[PDB]
């Protein structure tokens, strides 16, 4: 039937994982351990070429990209409306977002993680202070667009329910949590925003998504081959 | 009414642009001359708080972002679903295209214009061969990507007919085109593609809405005062 190749240290991943587990979505779950680089094997690149995480096998069609794979399986398994609501400009709000965070919170959140503790601590790739220094300024900046741009004065995102772009939204934000980063400290109204998305996700879900983000900056250091497996995925996903 | 914040010289703009003329889509077109720094101004900052371009107003809903501006003119004008199909795995094919395409083509088109020519040309800041070098094999690579996971022998990128995708990919691919590479030479399967695609969208049309990027290489340089104005805009948006 329905198989999805995961990894959830990927931030894609969760917001595909917690979707499709909140919506009751049958599926077989296929781990990809992105650490050993087993995307990056001549299994994997049979499923996707591309040799990335998230992707979707249903029968013969296959998908990647988290924001295809969202609208495809809210649109298959016909899930609530408030996912992606009818109103063309609800449902424009949350495209607007989707489309946003590609090349800004996306990439902002991930080199907060790798900078900060995936570079030096796993891959034994020391930082530049004034690398970091940037990456942190940069995700204060996405941040504060975020809360100015998007959630405003609403409960969520795009409206008073949940959407779609608030689980990607808050998928992204806990990479830098993980990398221990101040994300929801001196911002209230995101730290109120993520306990409605905590709520309307389930807490235990929630919480269970996010158990090896949570645990990356114990990862054992990565063997030479592993590294050198890893180090052009790792830079083509920051750059 | 609906209006649209264009300038052609921009990607996202003439895809905007081509879909909304193409569809016979009655709206008031607001140039904004990136050029000359329009898109900085206190003015355009009431219309989009981000300073880019494409937006689009609609009385008191304003919308940014190409691929949520292309899905809502879709929808609320009731074009044919050719653009944005019914079927869900042809509509999925469409999201991942558009999902995909913003950290990966996007980007080594915008480089190639810039290091290839808006630099040395309109800026007058040289860029080292090596650098020119790095952007066009990144291009190269993004183009094989293309033609490997999009194209592959279909008469357009998602299946038999065009759709949003290739609207948003041949746009794209004029920017380079603009810059003097070589993007069509020596791919003749994206060459046959390039000319269903004009074919599709009307040749006229086509032309009309490239003509700025065609002749981006003629641009008087930037005075003093526009170049200040203009390089955080520039070093933000190739990055």
């Amino acid at each position: 039937g329905l198989e999805l190749y995961l990894d959830l240290l990927s931030q894609p991943c969760r917001a595909v994982y917690i979707f499709a587990k909140k919506n009751d979505i049958p599926f077989e779950l296929r781990i990809v351990d992105l650490i050993k680089g087993q995307h990056l094997s001549d299994a994997f690149a049979q499923v996707n070429p591309l040799k990335k995480v998230p992707a979707l096998k249903d029968g013969d069609f296959t998908l990647t990209e988290s924001v295809a794979i969202l609208l495809y399986l809210t649109r298959k398994y016909k899930v609530p409306d408030y996912w992606y609501p009818q109103d063309l400009q609800a449902r424009a709000r949350v495209d607007e977002y989707l489309a946003w965070q590609h090349t800004t919170l996306r990439r902002s959140c991930l080199r907060a993680l790798w900078h900060k503790v995936m570079f030096p601590v796993f891959l034994g790739e020391p930082v530049s202070p004034q690398t970091l220094a940037a990456t942190l300024a940069e995700l204060d900046v996405t941040l504060q667009l975020l809360e100015d741009k998007f959630l405003q004065n609403k409960a969520f995102l795009t409206g008073p329910h949940i959407s779609l772009a608030d689980l990607v939204a808050i998928t992204e934000l806990m990479h830098p949590v993980g990398a221990g980063c101040q994300v929801f400290e001196g911002r209230p109204k995101l730290a109120t925003w993520r306990q409605r998305v905590e709520a309307a996700v389930g807490e235990d879900l929630f919480q269970e998504a996010h158990e090896v983000i949570l645990k990356a900056k114990d990862f054992p250091p990565a063997d030479p081959t592993i590294k050198q497996k890893l180090m052009p995925w790792v830079l083509a996903m920051i750059r």
